[PDB]
């Protein structure tokens, strides 16, 4: 009933006020900043940067040729050479200016001997369009490659279950890999996610309770080839250890789910996300096989991903119950 | 009998079916799916976008030459000056729109300063012909890096070994580097493979249980210069801790090896896989040493890296009845 | 009083000198010592190296036309073929080079059929053209993506805090992100900074202390979208463990922080760092949440990041004094 | 005596034989070969691409003119118009073919509308020139970047020393950084080098044993910013326990060290080594303090980083005698 911390699409849910600074520290991460906005406004600023060179240099051609008086003689003859052949004005200034940087030099507006500075400009034109060129080629391989994208051909079950699994009580929830292509050095994490007050009084709006997968032993590393389904044994340490079946009916929490990897092709980390509200976690519930093996390999069918069945002979009291209990029984 | 999981060559044997919404999901991701398809698909590709927006262009400076009237009078007059210079039909148009795109710009065919949306559409194409090249580029470096491919210089014996080390019943498999360049924060992990019912009936078609190489005192991180003997000692955790010679003829399972560690020049993260099926493993045996020493240096034979030798002393038991039997000569 | 080993915005205080060899160890390793020199630098160097090519094979072309006598006959006729058309000195040679090199190839000067140097020379430069521009593009691909500028839109707390939590004596520091992109695989850790002698004497100028943020349980790792409080808990093994408020106006030392994560978008690693001097840690402190939900999501209020409250119900002895006190109660 | 396993200069001595499938293995993982080898084979090989598609398409212009009938009529006329424009033999053919795919362009020699096949080629041509362009352009930026060469700006102390700290005999190196710029999540790792025999008669040629500078409390990964002084405490675990000061005269063993971390620009994780034979290590000493404070800031003295002095008050026996002398003591 509270709110969700996390979507189930692993976007998450808060919005940042009240910034100061914002503006000059965005300035300072400027490339950090400019490979976060949309391709079309990543592409227009380029644009801009290509348009504003242009007209710059044309401008700088044009009063050449103005002052030169190229103007009234643009292709010149034996007795007057201009600094840039067939500059007429400022259309043809920009065009040669354009024809420059970009490289195409169609030719028919060209630069001669005449003028030292006219020849420098063009050297530094030249330069600049080297390096103009060179930030729109990293910003687009940089953005193009964005490691987050990924994260789409990764899956999570969309509940979370309560079962029992070798005599422990687990908390499981599935992940799987949509593609042929592997997640190197992948792991999971899961956090608890609640407001709560210390026992001196502090309130915390929201805090994180780690939800031990395996972290101690190395069982956090998984290697993900059909869909795994991630075990935590709920025990003495986890937050979830005096929780029973009804206390999921009526308690407010969230579990956030997390699994970091590197993209195969380029070896650079996604992070994938998803949330379990209490009332998607489902008590006594099994997961859907979703592998089986043929003749020659195995295959994973993907449309019992997401499918679970009812264990009815799951106990429905918490970990912190079943233990004590065994203890009465073990004891008398 | 059961089947391979991995390959020995590290491929993986499963394949995925009834994904649902894979083509949505594959265009959001498209730089991974771009980047995972073959050379031949990928150029095919960009050639495709090259050719498209060619053609596109060459389209719109046709029409311009034609509303125009460049059609009838390609090369102007003292009274009549093109849009583009030399435009006569199709075929001219698209070599222009070519010469632009690509900056090539042999100038036959070449922009005046007559019409501002001729000059603007050379601006456009311009902009989006460093943007197309820049696509192109990243992919194909992306692609042309891929970390992968380092894992064929990187080798697992044939076969796997189980041997006395210490005085611990050990299984051991052998890792070698075939380059002189660096596999760096190089680490190892295994896993044994196989289907199992759990203890409330519950049927996992292939269970994957760790295999302890030394995660909790970081010996799974190993610095790989000559071939190393990787060891799993076998004890009460040991999946393996039951199993004696005997059983490894009749049971059937499969141990998945692998080698993480980033590629020296580039730092990214490969992932170099084997299988051993019950069958590869050889119960009493010990590798051949390929590593010996020269006047000024060491030298490894490669010829003797999956060879090994029968070690007859080697107790047949399980690493089980091998602790509880010390326990009864002790005991008595 | 001493000094400040860090400063508040990461920066280390530290200056190396007599160095040795720094020359040639910048040399073999120029490529860091490229993309660590600023901007203005980095591209002064790059234009140099443009410059002093397009010289160069000016000169050459020059050479060659001096010799083959183009000089005086620019443009060939009927009966002679220039090497290069329209070199007609040393500027116009030097036009060619630039207009070879850059590919921007007017065409007005241009190589013809006649010389197999002047061909070759022509094979030579495109090439050398391609190398430098790749050199050029690596290096600012590379120094544009720097990683480390992204520690300025992450953000720790002006000041550290002691109080109890959860009936533990804590050390705390806020962290937190100013960007709604992720930081992946983020971590914490701290130290503290100050000189000690050894008992045996040996005099530590700095000594480097771990100060435990939750490496052992995995706890260091934090998923982090709105502020965080990093805690330290003050026990038997806390460097911190004997310090009281009043040890606290006293003591000359200083607490180093670093959060070290990967930049979403290139999933490349930035550490950010700050400190806090012993002055800068408010004892019976507590920071003000910046975190409250509204209807449909939760929000973050930066204008409370920094602000802390007192808690004057804390406990103003060292963890010590409180423990052992403890065993005076408990023991009578 | 026996020999160096690593050099001083991280380099190792070992070299590879009798590889087999080397070339197969090595033409699959091609990049990784292409970037290893040295800069000057690199560049040869991509001129060589580039001289190979010129003379390629060069030989097809020059055919097409051929049979076109263009070598007799070059520039065409009011009757005739050529295929391209200007190819009077093979040179030109071949000048064409660097004009077009350099896209320098001059323009003299030009494609015409008339052959469907020359334009064709003049696309294809364009698409293979950004292909290879894009193939230069990666393998430079990568092998620019490479990583390794960082490690020149670490370093290393020449010797390693014995010495007591804290009560406690402990081996230790020295590291530092040579630049004002970080390495980022940086860590250490040793390891003793020696050959042995198991108790069941097992050589291993060099056997690669752990060496504990901290891992399982994290402390392993340090903040480096002036030298840090490795530690490794002698003690029951450490392969060092039993060696006194006269065992290590006699003995032949050598011990590599290892610091691994991220270039801070490029965030790519470089590995630097060195390594200390029993004789390189000094008994009984400490290293002279580089770093020292002055008004504003702290500075290191690096002509000070090699330099040890002699403390004659370290015991001379093992830290397996120290700990058992104790328990005669303790226990008498
Ligand atoms: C020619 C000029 C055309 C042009 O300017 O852009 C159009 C197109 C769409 O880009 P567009 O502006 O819609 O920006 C993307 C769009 O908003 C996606 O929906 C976002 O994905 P997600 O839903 O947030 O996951 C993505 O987020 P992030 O990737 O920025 O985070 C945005 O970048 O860009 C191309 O794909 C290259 C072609
Ligand atoms: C001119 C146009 C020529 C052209 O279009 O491509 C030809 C050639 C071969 O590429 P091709 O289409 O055969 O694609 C590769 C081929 O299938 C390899 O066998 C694969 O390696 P592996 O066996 O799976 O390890 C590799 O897998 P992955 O690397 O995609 O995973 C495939 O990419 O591409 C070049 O090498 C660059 C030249
Ligand atoms: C046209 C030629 C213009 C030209 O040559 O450079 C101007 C401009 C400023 O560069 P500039 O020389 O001032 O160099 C940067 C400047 O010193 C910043 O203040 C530094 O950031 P910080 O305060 O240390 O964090 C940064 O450090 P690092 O990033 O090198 O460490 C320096 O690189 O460069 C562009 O941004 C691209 C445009
Ligand atoms: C114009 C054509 C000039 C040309 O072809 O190359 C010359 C020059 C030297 O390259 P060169 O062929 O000598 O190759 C490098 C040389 O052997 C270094 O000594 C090596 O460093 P290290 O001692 O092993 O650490 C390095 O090893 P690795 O980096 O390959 O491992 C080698 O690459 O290359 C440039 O620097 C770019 C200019
Ligand atoms: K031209
Ligand atoms: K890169
Ligand atoms: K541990
Ligand atoms: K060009
Ligand atoms: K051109
Ligand atoms: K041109």
């Amino acid at each position: 009933c509270r709110n969700r911390f996390v979507k189930k699409n692993g976007q998450c849910n808060v919005e940042f006020t009240n910034m100061d600074d914002k503006p000059q520290r965005y300035i300072a991460d400027m490339f950090t900043t400019c490979v976060d906005i949309r391709w079309r406004y990543m592409l227009l600023l380029f644009s801009l940067a290509f348009l504003v060179s242009w007209l710059l240099f044309g401008l700088i051609f044009w009063l050449i040729a103005l002052i030169h008086g190229d103007l009234e003689n643009p292709g010149g003859d034996d007795t007057f050479k201009p600094c840039v052949l067939q500059v007429n004005g400022f259309v043809a200034a920009f065009l040669f200016s354009i024809e420059t940087q970009t490289t195409i030099g169609y030719g028919f507006r060209c630069v001669t001997e005449e003028c030292p500075l006219a020849v420098f400009m063009v050297v530094v034109q030249s330069i600049v369009g080297c390096i103009i060129d060179s930030f729109m080629i990293g910003a687009i391989m940089a953005k193009m490659a964005a490691p987050k994208k990924r994260a789409q051909t990764l899956l999570f079950s969309h509940n979370a279950v309560v079962a029992m699994r070798d005599g422990k009580l687990c908390l499981m929830w599935r992940v799987g890999n949509l593609r042929k292509s592997h997640i190197v050095e992948a792991h999971v994490r899961a956090q608890l996610i609640k407001p709560r007050i210390t026992e001196e009084g502090e309130y915390i709006p929201l805090d994180q309770i780690d939800i031990d997968v395996g972290f101690d032993k190395g069982l956090d590393r998984i290697f993900l080839v059909s869909p795994i389904t991630i075990l935590h044994e709920i025990n003495e340490d986890s937050p979830l250890f005096g929780i029973s079946r009804q206390d999921l009916e009526t308690d407010d929490f969230e579990i956030v789910v997390i699994l970091e990897g590197m993209v195969e092709a380029t070896a650079m980390t996604t992070q994938a996300r998803s949330s379990y509200l209490a009332s998607e976690i489902l008590w006594g519930h099994r997961f859907e096989p979703v592998l089986f093996e043929e003749k020659n390999q195995y295959k994973v069918d993907y449309s019992h991903f997401h499918k679970t069945y009812e264990v009815p002979s799951t106990p429905r009291c918490s970990a912190k119950d079943l233990v004590e209990n065994k203890f009465l029984l073990s004891n008398s």
